[PDB]
C-alpha cells in the first residue's frame, strides 16, 4: 500500500503513495516482470469517468476541489458528453493537462523542468499548410537562437477516429535514410522507410548523409502533404572535438532541437494524435545512441581507427575509450556554438532532486529505471543507485501506430 | 501462453514458454513494476509438493521420468518426509540442484558457464573448524593458481532453523573497512560493520587499506568463530596501467576470487543457508563498482587528477575518461598475472548466445536487465538492446537476512 524506495548510495528512503492513484496496466504480473520490454474510439460511458477523474485532480490542484466551480464544470462537461459524445477542454485544462502528461512521463529524465512548458493551442487548425505554419512557429519559438525553450503544439483531438491529425515524422527534425546497392545504408538507417514514403509522395531526396527530412502532415484525416522546414529555422551543430582536429573531418553534425512528433497526448479521456513536443538534448542521446548504436550512424570503428587504438582485442576497451571522446565532442560542439545541451551527470543529478521534490510534494514520482539510467557510465550517475517505482498516471503521452500502417488513402 | 522478446539491434525475436513453470512472485503487479528494487521452517504439508516438482524435473533431465527408479525415489522421499519431516538429497540430485540454481539466477550474466561447476558436498560437516577446512579447500581448488574454476561448497541444510550453518562474511574474500573518528573511512566502506564484528570477536585488525578479513563461521547454530585464511591461498593482483606508469603508485590491488557466501540455496524445498560459490570476475565489478562507487573505494578524483583532466565542470566527462582508464588497468593487470577475468563486451556477447541457446533448448532464460547490463558503456554491449523476461524458477539462490541480526548468542 505504502511502498518505499531506497537510494543505495545515500541510504535515503522515500515513501510512495502516488502509485495508488495509478489506473493503467504495466504489462508485469506477480509471476513475470516485463520491465525491459520497449512496448509492453471511446464511448460516453468510458469517457465520463475519465473526464471526472481529470477534473477532480485539476480542481484539486487549484484548491477548489468540490466547489461550485468544480461541481458546475463537471456538470457542463457531463451534459456536453451526453449530448456531443465528447467535449472540449478549457485552455487552462489543456495547459495543465499537457504539463502533467510530461510530469507523468516515467521514461523522461528531464522532468524537473515539467512546469516550464510553453503550450501552443493549435486546436483551430484545419489543413496541412496550417499545421505546417504552427510547426514552423513552434520550431522557431523553441530554438530561440540556441537558447532552447520547452514547448508542445496541440492539434485537434480525435473524433470518429477517421478525422485524425497526425505528423508522419517520428521527430520534427531528423535525417533521411537511403538503402544503396552496396547493401549499405546512406545516412540514418532508422529513417530508411519513412524516407521512402516521402519519395513515394514526391520528395526530391538530395541523397546525402545528413538530409533534413521534409515534414509529412496529415489533417482531419486527409492524405498527408510534404513541406520543407525553412533551413534558416533548423539550427544544426557541426561536430568537432576539442583536441582531435581530424574529428571535424568525420563530417559529423546534429540538429539542436529534440522534438517528438509521433506520440499521442491523452487528457481527461480525450485523445490528441498530433502533439509535437520539444526540449533540449542530453549529450548521450546523440553521442551514444545516434552516433554509436550499431543500427544508427554506428561510427565507433571509424573513430577508433582515427585514434589508432588497439582494436585487436575487446579487453583493450577501445570501444569504450572512443565512446567517451565522441561524447566529449558533442557536448563541446553544442556548447561552443552556444546551443543548449545537458550532460548525463548534470541531468541525472537534477532528476534525483526532482524525485525528492515529487515524493515530498506529490507522494512520489513514476520512473522507468531502464530508460532513466544513461546509456554510458551508468553507475557513476546517481540514478543508477536509485530504486524507482514505475506505474502509469494520466494525463500521459503514449505511443501509437505509425500512420502509414493505418491510413485509408 | 507464449511471450516474445525482441532484440532491437538485430530484430531477432524469441518466444518464451519456460515462464509457465515460474512459481515464486516477482514483486510486481499489473499496476506497478518493482523491476529496479534491490530486494523486493517448512511444513511436511508444503514440503511434499516441493520435493516432487524437483524430483520430476530431475528425472526428466536424465530421461527417466516415470521410470520405476523415479517412482521409487518419490515414494522413498515422501516416506522420509512423513517420517522425519525432511529428507536428504542424493549426491546426483545435489549436483543437479546446484547447477540449476546457477542456471536460474536471473541476475547473473555469466550463466553460459552453468553446467561447468565443481560441487563440494560438505553436508557431513559438524563444526566451525570443519567449515574452515572445507572453505580453504574450495578456495585453493577454485583459485587453481590463477586459472579459475567455478565451485560451490554445500554445508548441511536447515532443520528447525535454530541450528543453521552460516558463513557470516558476505564474500569469502573481502577487505576490511574502518571508521575513523574524523569521519573518514580506511579500507572498504562496504565492510565497516562486518569488520567491527570481527574485531569485537577477537580479530586483531592490521588497519590497512587492503586487509583480508578473517572468516567468521557458524556451525550447527552455535556462536560463530574466527579463522584466518592462509595468505598463500589468497591470490591478489596489484593494479597497474599499460601506458600510465604512475598508476601502480595509486597502491591498488584486488583479490582474484569472487565468492558469494551469504546467499541461501533452495533445492526441492530444502534450504542450504551456507553455500559459498565462486567464479571469476567481469572487469567492471572491480574497475567500476568496487573502485569508483562513491560509497566504495571512490578513486575517480585521484585518478582524474593524475591524468590532469579538466575537472572544473562535469561536461568535460572527466569522470567517464578516468573510469575507462581504471577499467583498462584492471583487465591489463589480471591478464598480465594470468588470473582469469572477462571484460564486459566479451561477457555480454557470450550471455546473448547463451540466452538464445536457452530459449531454443529450454523454452526460456529468466534474466534481470537492470543487473545484466554492465555499469559502464551500457548501450555498446548487446544486452542493452535485448528485451528480457524476469521470473523465478527453482532451484534458486536467494537472499537471506544478515546473521548478526537474527542470531541468538549463547556465550
Ligand atoms: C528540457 C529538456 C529535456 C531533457 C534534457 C529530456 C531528456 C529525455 C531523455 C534522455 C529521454 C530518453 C530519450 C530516448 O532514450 O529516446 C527522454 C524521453 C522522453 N521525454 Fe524528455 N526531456 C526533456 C524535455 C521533454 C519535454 C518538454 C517533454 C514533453 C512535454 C518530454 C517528454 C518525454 C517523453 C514522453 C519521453 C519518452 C518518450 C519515449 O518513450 O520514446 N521531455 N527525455
Ligand atoms: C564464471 C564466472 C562468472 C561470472 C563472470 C559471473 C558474473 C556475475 C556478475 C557480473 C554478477 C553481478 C554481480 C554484482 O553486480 O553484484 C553476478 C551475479 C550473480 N551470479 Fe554470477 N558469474 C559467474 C559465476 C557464477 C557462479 C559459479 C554462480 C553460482 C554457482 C553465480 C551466481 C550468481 C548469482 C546468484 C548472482 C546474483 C547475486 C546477487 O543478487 O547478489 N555466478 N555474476
Ligand atoms: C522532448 C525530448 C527531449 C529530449 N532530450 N529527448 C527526446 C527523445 C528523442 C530524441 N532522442 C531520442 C528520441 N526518442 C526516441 C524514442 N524511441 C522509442 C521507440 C518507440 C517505438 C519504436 Cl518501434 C522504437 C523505439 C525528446
Ligand atoms: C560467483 C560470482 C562471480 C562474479 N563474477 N561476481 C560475483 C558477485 C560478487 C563480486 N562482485 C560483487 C559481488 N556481489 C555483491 C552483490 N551485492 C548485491 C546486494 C545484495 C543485497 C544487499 Cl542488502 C545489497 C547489495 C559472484
Ligand atoms: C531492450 C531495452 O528495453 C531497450 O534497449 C531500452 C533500454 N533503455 C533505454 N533507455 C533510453 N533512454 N532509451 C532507449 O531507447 C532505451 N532502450
Ligand atoms: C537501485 C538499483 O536497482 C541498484 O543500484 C542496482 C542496479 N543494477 C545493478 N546491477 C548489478 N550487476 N549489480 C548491482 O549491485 C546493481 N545495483
Ligand atoms: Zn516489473
Amino acid at each position: 500500500r505504502f511502498l518505499k524506495v531506497k537510494n543505495w548510495e545515500t541510504d535515503v528512503v522515500l515513501t510512495d503513495t502516488l502509485h495508488l492513484k495509478s489506473t493503467l496496466e504495466t504489462g508485469c504480473t506477480e509471476h513475470i516482470c516485463m520491465g525491459s520490454i520497449m512496448l509492453p474510439v471511446r464511448t460516453k460511458d468510458q469517457l465520463f469517468p475519465l473526464a471526472k477523474e481529470f477534473l477532480d485532480q485539476y480542481y484539486s490542484s487549484i484548491k477548489r476541489f468540490g466547489s461550485k466551480a468544480h461541481m458546475d464544470r463537471l456538470e457542463e462537461v457531463n451534459k456536453e458528453i451526453e449530448s456531443t459524445s465528447t467535449y472540449q477542454l478549457k485552455d487552462t485544462e489543456l495547459i495543465y493537462g499537457a504539463k502533467h502528461a510530461w510530469r507523468n512521463a516515467s521514461r523522461c529524465v528531464g522532468r524537473i523542468q515539467w512546469s516550464k512548458l510553453q503550450v501552443f493551442d493549435a486546436r483551430d487548425c484545419t489543413t496541412a499548410h496550417g499545421m505546417f505554419n504552427y510547426i514552423c512557429n513552434h520550431v522557431k519559438y523553441a530554438t530561440n537562437k540556441g537558447n532552447l525553450r520547452s514547448a508542445i503544439t496541440i492539434f485537434p483531438q480525435r473524433t470518429d477516429g477517421k478525422h485524425d491529425f497526425r505528423v508522419w515524422n517520428s521527430q520534427l527534425i531528423r535525417y533521411a535514410g537511403y538503402k544503396q546497392p552496396d547493401g549499405s545504408t546512406l545516412g540514418d538507417p532508422a529513417n530508411v522507410q519513412f524516407t521512402e514514403i516521402c519519395i513515394q509522395q514526391g520528395w526530391k531526396a538530395p541523397r546525402g548523409r545528413f538530409d533534413v527530412l521534409p515534414l509529412l502532415l496529415q489533417a482531419n484525416g486527409n492524405d498527408p502533404e510534404l513541406f520543407q522546414i525553412p533551413p534558416e529555422l533548423v539550427l544544426e551543430v557541426p561536430i568537432r572535438h576539442p583536441k582531435f582536429d581530424w574529428f571535424k573531418d568525420l563530417g559529423l553534425k546534429w540538429y539542436g532541437l529534440p522534438a517528438v512528433s509521433n506520440m499521442l497526448l491523452e487528457i481527461g479521456g480525450l485523445e490528441f494524435s498530433a502533439c509535437p513536443f520539444s526540449g533540449w538534448y542530453m549529450g548521450t542521446e546523440i553521442g551514444v545512441r545516434d552516433y554509436c548504436d550499431n543500427s544508427r550512424y554506428n561510427i565507433l570503428e571509424e573513430v577508433a581507427k582515427k585514434m589508432d587504438l588497439d582494436m585487436r582485442k575487446t579487453s583493450s576497451l577501445w570501444k569504450d575509450q572512443a565512446l567517451v571522446e565522441i561524447n566529449i565532442a558533442v557536448l563541446y560542439s553544442f556548447q561552443s556554438d552556444k546551443v543548449t545541451i545537458v550532460d548525463h551527470h548534470s541531468a541525472t543529478e537534477s532528476f534525483i532532486k526532482h524525485m525528492e521534490n515529487e515524493y515530498r510534494c506529490r507522494g512520489g514520482c513514476p520512473a522507468d529505471w531502464v530508460w532513466i539510467v544513461p546509456p554510458m557510465s551508468g553507475s557513476i550517475t546517481p540514478v543508477f543507485h536509485q530504486e524507482m517505482l514505475n506505474y502509469r498516471l494520466t494525463p500521459s503521452f503514449e505511443y501509437q501506430p505509425d500512420p502509414w500502417n493505418t491510413h485509408v488513402w
